[PDB]
């Protein structure tokens, strides 16, 4: 009686919900699709990889679309000798963990607050005066309450052994820049910083690029693990078409173009870390010093194969596809006040922002977009267009969580901050709000840093900016142009 | 050959499928959009904020619709002196860790299983008694196997140092209510307790509100960091406005009513944990006692700017929005068997429920819904519409995961229970099943408890039943109203 | 002037996108929907249920449509009592840590690589000479750099105490088989192996099954710690029918057909591990050794209750329902090069694979898909077609983490490899790519797996191979049939 | 010491040029060329029965 009375129980209300239903729940309807395969096929680079070098792929024509698109990077398993026990010791430098750059500089800062004879002191009272000039420092420049010295006293349980390891997330910081060219023209370029920042916003739950581009949430000791070893990553390149399927790179359309994958590899210097600053570091299997011919990749690539009538339509009239591309502006960072000036072209969805320290730079801890002695770099931000605020003063916890928490997938872990004008911009098909940099004669980061960011031993730390921006791809009698 | 015969071999079921195929994977369309913008503005409270207050603000109309609602708060850095060394020592009480409230009322349960001369025994022979008391407890109770004694003795490292901490989820606990007012008119009530229930079940992987409300996972150490500098949270006021675009609400349509977020807020003795009962909690920056003027608090708003064409077109014919509205029934638990009467209205979509231990209560673990010695409360609950059973008699793990799992983005880490009426109460736009509470004449909750549950030192334990029901928002002359 | 300006700023390319906009992203607009309600129901199976028996159960007419259907397993809390302490000290071997078959195996494979005089060295001696012995196999095999043998020295800290436990993901060990049957056709089959696998790639971040089915994530002491209670699972079945509310299952279509469950259950002596193999493993409430006939369960099924007039719609014209079915391939492993013929029919979605080693099996491990010595047990796998390479030789990485990146909700922990022929293998209502291996004459997995794998103790190791493969459910006159 | 880089290699193709007539011709009608294509089956052993 009541659920036969609910049914009954319908007024002019229930009429805009319910009134010729369209949809029932206790029927499935699926729709016909037509006929199609997956194909994935691994090509060598055209031209040799290396360290340091450019290195480009022309991409094969072995399908009727291009869909993924995966750099398969081969690295060797390290090992290390003493210099000393060495026939060739001569190789480049490596950051070495009894060289801590970041943590000298962060002693650096601190040193004003230092009371009583630093340089005289046994190692356990340095440790000791430097855990308590940090709380004098901290209470002077953020009013913080002073943490026990025990609790500032961690020590990270290091093997008491020789090692070296690959950097953290070394499948991105391998890539450089790569470019997605198109007839000799470049369609898109991503950057490692920006891969990086990708993965932190737009890396879903229980999907984490985590093995795939030797990444362990700064776990020292399973990156050591790792580097044991040969390993292979699969570090997938973002481009519009590996977004969704209807966005896959027409080949049939473009047949007298050209398709290349141009990367430029990091150093391999860059690329290392080890134990100790007099260590040799080893290719694991062959027993020679580690140079830059060692680098070996590859790029597999998802081939789809169409009906004949599907591959004969899109042949015909390939039309356009809604892209999105990437731009950056990269500055050097010197003082705590700093304005970047970004001058980005077309409807921009959004942008992303962070800082490095010159020190985490350099002690080969890429990903490390922390501030001094690991808090937040950034104090505050304002966005002007044309000298008007488009986004007054808000502090780093808001660009970062809460841009994050409305307009992305996850919140970052590192310092990485966000601002959308689209209400999607993680989808790649439906425009859901952008602004057109190309109309504002001015847009202006103001951005307050933490106090002495960019002073003394961070002088030249890098702020990156990246934007995500639509344009337009077109397919015409076998080519294809911006 | 092969991928040519598949797309051939095709029969009549094939029909029902990709006869007429209205979409491709091979090309991609999008649909063009109106312009707009959104910008974040942050505004002040009409009234004073002070904890145990009640705050208001009358929000700004700095655009067409209002989408994002996060209050911002600031709390100040703590640090705490001895009562001695103080020259007003005079302050509210806070629950202290020297003075476990909860761990005494856990021990007051076994006292009737200790065996031998407890009150003369040494501290270190208390804790074995009564960990074997426990053992003797839930094998008389739940049949349990003993546990090795070991293994019941977790000594929580508590730092050796004198500290006070904000509680677990601070930015959620403080908002004891809060009010969405129209025109003087209340739409919606939300309360701490529905916000972190909310939380638990509907926080997506990756998108989980912990540093933006300050959750720390019942982390100690880690509120006491925090707790040592300012804090500045972003709590999300989850309104069925900021759910989807479609649902932002049309200021230009409400143009003779006032918009209004009314807060109550709680009580600054509820929301600071110390090490010892005889410390004073200090503001960390100013050098003064705690006190209810220390809260402040500001709301920010997203705004939406439309073109003028969408935005006449909005003010001309807002129309109806369908709404979700909260409703409550709180009640306290001094038996084993409780049954709950839910006198709410309308179509309701699903309810939460969950119980709060006084001890817990007492204790700051505000959000602490285990049951004694961590427990699940529930051993089962039923479901009756006038006194027929609408869910029979189920186990706590049926309510808790198997609810959470049908129906939820999540499963809850604590002890909340749900039940939905809805395929999909998580969608906002479309309506997916209800039950309607208006037509009922009983609706009744049936609880079986734990045993000793809302007995002796757990006396007026709290019961939670937050339900979700459908309603219309209309807009009419500027006037808006349910 | 700005923002009016943008709004003015379109051309020709923005009128494919907005021109004549179908959507506002202002105001929400809601289908309305007709009236349903759902009910979980509880079932007690038609046959008794024991350990290693199959047993039965005809699903109730209750409501309309079938929806979720959950296996509510009850297993008895574990006691131990010494063999010599014991009446009746006669029970089922269990495995046992006392008699490590898996660690055994292991140490069996680097025996060739122990130097000096292992069989006389004390127990310390032996650990650091297989140390060693497990560095020269991995350099001789791998060209693996040596580990510190402190670093491969790993104690699991084991419990001073007498124990046994449930093994890891018992709630889906237990179901050896699964079959959904209708008019005594069976219409889907299930098994433990493919269970888990199906959670491991599509279990979604934040509402894994862990508690469900009892998993730990391989943590023995919570496998021991929740064992020594009583335990209530809640096993999803993940048939068609329970993946989206428009395939709920027509009860009311079907009116002259039996709907039945059939599971055969695991044994007894592969469902429990013990601290050491002279112990007897008790029902910790009975205090009588643990026996056949202490398996308890039940089904629970949510029905749904659809209006009159949905419902006679329902039961004049049902149709058709695509349905996924699984196929299974299951192989002993005896050879380092395996090659399995997949003599799956229909079109294939996708499919699963993965090795278990026979010790890892004897172990009582049964959802440790690794290796020796927790390696990856495949180097490199090929698909060929009718003798054609589908899929050239590609290593074990891409077929785990590259095509869970490209089609799965998640990556999976553990050594499971998949491939997918489809876009959207997880969506159950849109057919989007498929291989049909009805139309071709071999199907070949060509395998080659790590060195001495199905050698000595690891002879009959196991291949599971598992494909998904779309059909159609015909409805017609109160009968169902595929 | 010999190492990967080692190995050097060309194609060599013979290629034929036609009177315009001819190639007028197959370009304009080409029609189908008979083909044989090489299969393989690859397979360990491990027993004297295969």
């Amino acid at each position: 009686a009541g659920s036969l009375t609910q049914l009954l129980a319908t007024g002019s209300m229930d009429a805009a919900l319910t009134q010729n239903a369209t949809r029932t729940f206790w029927k499935s309807s699926y729709q016909k699709h037509s006929l199609f395969a997956l194909e994935s096929i691994n090509q060598p680079f055209t031209t040799q990889v290396q360290f340091g070098a450019e290195s480009h792929i022309t991409v094969n024509r072995q399908g009727d679309l291009l869909s993924w698109m995966y750099l398969k990077i081969v690295l060797p398993g390290l090992k290390v000798q003493n210099q000393a026990d060495t026939v060739q010791p001569t190789q480049q430098s490596f950051a070495s963990l009894d060289n801590d750059v970041a943590a000298q500089a962060d002693v650096s800062h601190v040193l004003p607050y230092i009371e009583g004879a630093y340089t005289e002191a046994s190692l356990n009272t340095k440790e000791q005066l430097i855990a308590e000039a940090k709380n004098s420092y901290e209470a002077a420049k953020y009013n913080a309450a002073p943490l026990p010295v025990a609790a500032q006293m961690q020590s990270t349980e290091m093997p008491d052994f020789d090692y070296a390891y690959w950097t953290e997330a070394i499948g991105f910081h391998l890539i450089k820049r790569a470019e997605f060219k198109v007839g000799g023209a470049t369609i898109d370029t991503i950057w490692s910083e920006l891969l990086f920042a990708m993965e932190e916003l737009m890396g879903r739950a229980g999907r984490r690029l985590t093995e795939t581009i030797g990444r362990t949430l700064r776990r020292p000791t399973e990156l050591m693990k790792a580097s044991r070893q040969e390993q292979i990553l699969y570090v997938p390149l973002p481009w519009y078409f590996t977004k969704h399927p209807s966005l896959a790179f027409p080949l049939v359309a473009a047949t007298y173009h050209n398709i290349q994958l141009w990367v430029q590899w990091a150093q391999l210097n860059s690329c290392i870390i080890k134990s100790r600053s007099n260590l040799v570091v080893l290719h694991a299997e062959r027993n020679v010093p580690i140079s830059d011919d060692h680098l070996r990749a590859s790029l597999e690539c998802t081939y789809v194969h169409l009906e004949a009538a599907e591959r004969d339509a899109l042949t015909a009239n390939a039309g356009t596809q809604l892209i999105v591309q990437h731009q950056a502006h990269l500055q050097q960072v010197s003082s705590n006040n700093v304005t970047a000036r970004l001058n980005f072209n077309f409807p921009v969805l959004e942008f992303y922002y962070f800082l490095r320290r010159k020190a985490n730079k350099d002690a080969g801890d890429h990903f490390n977009f922390s501030g001094i002695g690991g808090r937040d770099p950034v104090v505050s931000a304002e966005l002007l267009f044309n000298n008007t605020a488009r986004v007054t003063q808000k502090p780093a916890v808001w660009w970062r969580a809460v841009q994050a928490l409305q307009f992305h997938s996850s919140a970052p872990l590192t310092n990485i901050y966000s601002y959308s004008f689209s209400l999607s911009p993680e989808d790649p098909i439906t425009p859901s709000g952008s602004a057109n940099f190309s109309r504002l004669d001015s847009v202006e980061l103001a951005l307050t840093l933490q106090d002495d960011f960019g002073a003394a031993h961070d002088a030249n730390s890098e702020l990156f900016v990246f934007a995500r921006s639509y344009n337009i791809l077109k397919f015409t009698n076998g080519l294809a142009g911006l």
